[PDB]
């Protein structure tokens, strides 16, 4: 599979602000040149902070997936990316945004 090949990464979750735009693209590549035979790649990812929007994730059907939350105020962000049933080496991390 692509436990090896998982990777995300996006212009949101770098934290420091929370009323900015919190999105990120996931891309993942198994073993076909591919995501994981795209349509059906065990991508779960998940992010959630101190807000009301904290769980959002998409998939779009590309071997690309996007996620985005989007704070108020001061909080921090604990990522989840998942794609064989583990998390890559960036998103069980706690990214940190100050009071907006």
């Amino acid at each position: 599979a692509d436990p090896e090949k998982s990777y995300a990464e996006g212009p949101g979750l770098d934290g420091g602000e929370c009323f900015q735009p919190s999105k990120f693209k996931i891309h993942a590549v198994d073993p076909d040149g591919v995501h994981r035979t795209d349509g059906g790649d065990g991508f779960v990812v998940t992010i959630e902070g101190p807000a009301p929007v904290d769980p959002v994730m998409v998939d779009n059907g590309d071997g690309t997936y996007d996620v985005e939350f989007e704070p108020k105020e001061a909080g921090d962000y604990v990522i989840n990316l998942t794609l064989d049933g583990d998390n890559v080496n960036g998103f069980p991390k706690t990214v940190t945004v100050k009071p907006a």
